């Protein structure tokens, strides 16, 4: 009764930014790939400058994985609505992200250096 939840450490030194500003550089971001999904990349917060983030109303829940909390990003533009997420306390078998922070791509980017 596979669910189909990969966790795997990214390799190398991995970056979210917007198009003027750095938020976040690790070496132990996690990626969480759902089936034949694109793999979604997670911060753990220390690594993340949240400063920036103002906690939303917004929650989703997700079966798997538990109750997604989202965050607004503040920047020289003016806030980015719900741009990014977490997984707080998440459902058995996926604790190695609690907390990790997720990012929407219409308005980040994150990538490998």
């Amino acid at each position: 009764m596979n669910n189909h939840i990969r966790l795997r450490k990214a390799e190398g030194k991995w970056v979210i930014r917007t198009d003027s500003a750095v938020l976040g550089e690790t070496l132990n971001a996690i990626e969480l790939t759902e089936g034949s999904r694109d793999p979604v990349i997670y911060f753990p917060r220390e690594d993340v400058a949240m400063v920036m983030f103002d906690k939303s109303e917004k929650v989703t829940a997700c079966p798997l994985k538990g109750e997604a909390s989202y965050y607004s990003i503040v920047g020289a533009s003016g806030t980015l609505k719900d741009a990014a997420w977490s997984y707080e306390s998440p459902k058995e078998g996926l604790e190695a992200i609690a907390g990790y922070l997720a990012f929407a791509p219409d308005c980040t980017k994150v990538g490998q250096y």
